[PDB]
């Protein structure tokens, strides 16, 4: 039976789980949290170990914590490397992706007075810290994939971040030719291609009225 | 050969790696970052994939990202559950530990005007969200360990957080008798006992002059 994704109708912290399950060719369904009363039903059901989402129902568990869900999907569907040494590289790479993701993820709820400086810090970190590091990985081995010459979650998570970087400012990708080639190849895996095509589960970026909706339901 | 831990002489993000390696009975050494020039040497050496610490040299890798290092230690030393289903529970539990840890970890750099409210939010989340959740896990199975009736990193990470909670306010543990019993049993594993005893690698809590030292080296 298909996993069931419980979240808001939006990217938030569920978006990387959509990408990873899509890349694994796993068909899923979503129950959207449309109102406060929807969130309150999940809590009063005892479905949420920490009273939070994302929550995914898979293989008879109600899994919360984005990283717990991702770790379980990657391992079940052979996207977590061949051995614990490849896993160490994959984790080091995707934890770097996660830190830059987090800065972009919190932009919409940044006091608008400190938003410019926060956008400058993101552009600086993208061009001077993260993307040069992943570019050097691809430069060092010349293979099509970040780890083990084989598709992993690291490729999937990095390519999702490269799309977010391009949405923020396309010039940020200009000096990273190997990352652009990675983004083109991963986008063309049959599973990911359907995910990005019209009718795919890929969520649109927020607007100011969409962040408003999420700020009254979770109230953060 | 023993792993080499690169960090500041303090808890920060390296403290859970000290606990986990100690619990596994793995002897380690530390190279402390005492000055800006120490941090600059690690960066200019190309040792830090993302120009950050923690960094651990283990089995011929220079691993950065706290979670990558932890994941690799837990898996190598049999503290990550017997199967990917136990791993899903362990990850869900320790990601909840990580969120409450993070709130306590950022207290020292909280604008003092918003610190009281942030301390209230931590006490509220500790007593109403996190500790009731882990108490219920122990209540549901009556076993000595959180997962699989066997020592895992989940026990180690939760017991480190229970000590941090007790340092902040000992009354927070009052209504959690099973968590107190867990803390007493895990504290008495021979490896963890040496870690907590005088001469152990366990780091003291910060003071106002210690956070000052770290704020000029990393400048955050
Ligand atoms: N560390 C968690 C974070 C979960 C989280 O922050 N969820 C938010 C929505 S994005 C939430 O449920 N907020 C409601 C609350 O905390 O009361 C994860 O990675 O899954
Ligand atoms: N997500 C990383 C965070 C690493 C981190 O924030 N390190 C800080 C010190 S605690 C640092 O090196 N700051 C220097 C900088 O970012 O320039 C992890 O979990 O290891």
């Amino acid at each position: 039976v298909k996993p069931m994704l419980h979240y808001f109708n939006g990217r938030g912290r569920m978006e990387p789980i959509r990408w990873l399950l899509a890349a694994a060719g796993v068909e899923f369904e979503e129950t959207f949290i449309d109102t406060p009363e929807d969130f309150e039903k999940l809590k009063n059901d005892g479905s949420l170990m920490f009273q939070q989402v994302p929550m995914v129902e898979i293989d008879g568990m109600k899994l919360v914590q984005s990283r717990a869900i991702l770790n379980y999907v990657a391992a079940k569907h052979n996207l977590y490397g061949k051995d614990i040494k490849e896993r160490a590289l994959i984790d080091m790479y995707i934890e770097g992706v996660a830190d830059l993701n987090e800065m972009i993820l919190l932009l919409p709820i940044t006091p608008p007075a400190e938003k410019d400086a926060k956008i400058m810090l993101i552009k600086d970190r993208t061009t001077n810290r993260y993307l040069p590091a992943f570019e050097k990985v691809l430069k060092s081995h010349g293979e099509d994939y970040l780890v083990g010459n084989r598709l992993s979650r690291a490729d999937i998570h990095l390519v999702e971040l490269l799309y977010l970087v391009e949405e923020l400012d396309p010039s940020l990708l200009t000096n990273f030719p190997l990352l652009k080639a990675l983004k083109a190849r991963i986008s063309n895996l049959p599973t990911v291609k359907k995910f990005l095509q019209p009718g795919g589960a890929r969520k649109p970026p927020g607007d100011e009225k969409s962040v408003e909706k999420s700020r009254k339901i979770f109230k953060f």
